[PDB]
């Protein structure tokens, strides 16, 4: 495989886990990647960031990570994600000064760069990910594309917008892919992917179904539009959400979502009614609004047994009405295509593009 | 020690890590502890809801935790705090499913209960230890003493309220020490704890020193008032601080505050200026917003640079403004009480008060 193609290994380390992914590609008259496969992956837990940052913890998690791969002597990208963005800086460098040493005493593996990436910059990666597998890059568009990623511990979006003076340098991006200039604006609200921001909501009774024991003693009596305005005043009072994002995207508007991250899993449950791997947040609201909030818990639970993220889909589908509504400014009954786990769609692809 | 007293074992299962404390202790004649001792402690990292809840993971563990320990036969509480609260429930079952299989396999130790203790019981035993250590509770006292946890991952409050039919039974308790009846108000913010809801926070410029790195790549421009605002907005729009704790402590005025947890690290940095072990909220928020929001990062990090928390200190000082003036309506001039780490106080005597 690697004979007869260039080869490339990007390692995604992320909040719960690494995910290590070999790509062959070839490369076209554009100077840019094509016909990139997956050949190889390999997942490792826990975070790294959640290890201890010394020469025998590193070098047993990396030996775990990378000793097995079927090939030798290909350039490797290294890039931890928002798990390692919540360490204060002091604390990354004890890693990295780790991580460095370790490379440097083999051969297998050519480390080009290890660093913790910018919420920005893993935006970027996102939108070139999707659009390859979109088949959108190779021809200019007419047709703008926006990218939303509903991670676990951050969450990203990026649309193509001109280069605007008066926004930060860090929020746009500039690229050139199979012979074509695109300009993207970029953004990441770190703390605001599913896993972190529920942590500040678990005691609040509207986001729970009716009588689910919440952990201080007190009964839910769920109610999305309550739950949302919840979650609301955190995106757009500290996160800054909407008066950031809502006046750019008015100017430069989107014709197609995508959304990679929890969405499916939230969208494919047996609860939930929805078609052609797309959903409208007036929808998604209604929906978890009926069946999961105003809903009976110890019932529920009794039909869904073995469904154990069930409990959190009214905290869920507000959340996300939230952000993409209420934080974006998107239209309620604007159409949102969500790609599912069972694509192996990984933002990793987006590093083969931008840097093999 | 635990031949001519009684002895009681009390696990602290933390968010970072699980304490065993063994107390040696007397009973006087009111059935109430007396002489309260630690013999014994032991900590092991990392914390219990992070490690895998297998029978293997969790045997390795608690034979690290409890195995050296000098003295075999004693009762035995084992309570797990906000890093367990965070867990889905389902997940905690697993947990004590295993824990109470290993328990059933030994008899060096006495299993009297082992759970996940909620934010109000945490309350009332942070309560407990701090007036058994200010030798308060032996007598009936005609001076109201409030005490408040700054954890880091909940913060609790509580003070002297008759009971109230209006208010939940969960945010009240009722005991009788040293022969005297006691009604307390107890409540717990799951989240607000420092580290919690730090990663909210960290792109926000007005909580870091000026040119401090953001992860996002933007730079810090403190001002501690900016901060304060971003931080009550989470702590009075998620979580409801104001609405429910402010009239209450107004018509339950407290005499005295006293604050365990991460206070004395904050205020015992050398960019701070406090003496006899306290604080005003007036003085914590002037001394953040001058020495450490209004200061160019730089050089304050070459003039400290082995203090790894002082880069958060303009974040903190807001929070804890925020959390007591802004949440609980405490008067910026009033004086709180902070208690050291070199005190070694520690909330789970409160257990050994109520349960021995
Ligand atoms: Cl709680
Ligand atoms: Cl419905
Ligand atoms: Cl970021
Ligand atoms: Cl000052
Ligand atoms: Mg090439
Ligand atoms: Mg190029
Ligand atoms: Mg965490
Ligand atoms: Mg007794
Ligand atoms: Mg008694």
């Amino acid at each position: 495989p690697c004979e007869k193609h260039s080869c490339i290994a990007v390692i995604d380390a992320g909040s719960t886990g690494s995910r290590l992914h070999i790509y062959s590609y070839d490369t076209d008259d554009t100077n840019t990647p094509i016909h990139i496969e997956e050949i190889w992956n390999k997942k490792i837990k826990p975070g790294f960031a959640s290890i201890q940052p010394n020469s025998v913890t590193i070098d047993a998690y990396l030996t775990m990570l990378l000793a097995d791969a079927p090939i030798h002597n290909i350039p490797v990208y290294f890039y931890a994600t928002a798990g390692m963005r919540l360490l204060p800086q002091s604390q990354q460098k004890k890693y990295y000064d780790e991580l460095d040493y370790w490379f440097r005493q083999q051969s297998q593996w050519q480390l080009v760069e290890a660093k913790t990436i910018t919420g920005n910059d893993e935006a970027l990666f996102d939108w070139l990910a999707v659009n390859y597998k979109l088949d959108t890059l190779k021809s200019v568009q007419n047709k703008s594309v926006g990218v939303m990623d509903m991670g676990g511990a951050s969450v990203q979006i990026v649309f193509p917008m001109p280069k605007n003076a008066e926004i930060s340098k860090h929020n746009q991006v500039e690229l050139n892919i199979y012979g074509q200039n695109i300009n993207l604006y970029v953004h990441s609200f770190l703390g605001l992917g599913q896993t972190e921001m529920s942590h500040q909501f678990l005691n609040s009774p509207s986001c729970f179904a009716n009588d689910y024991p919440l952990p201080d003693g007190e009964s839910g009596q769920g109610n999305a539009p309550s739950c949302k305005e919840e979650v609301t005043s955190l995106m757009n009072s500290v996160h800054k959400v909407n008066q950031q994002i809502q006046p750019l995207l008015a100017l430069n508007p989107v014709n197609e979502w995508y959304s990679i991250g929890g969405i499916s899993n939230l969208a494919s449950s047996q609860l939930f009614h929805f078609e052609n791997s797309e959903l409208t947040n007036q929808s998604l609201l209604q929906q978890g609004d009926n069946q999961i909030c105003h809903q009976q818990w110890d019932i529920l639970n009794g039909q869904y047994p073995d469904d154990e993220y069930l409990y959190q889909y009214c905290l869920l589908s507000s959340y996300y009405y939230a952000l993409m509504v209420d934080g974006y400014g998107i239209n309620p009954n604007q159409t949102i295509h969500y790609i599912p786990p069972e694509q192996n769609l990984d933002w990793t692809i987006g590093v083969v593009l931008h840097r093999a």
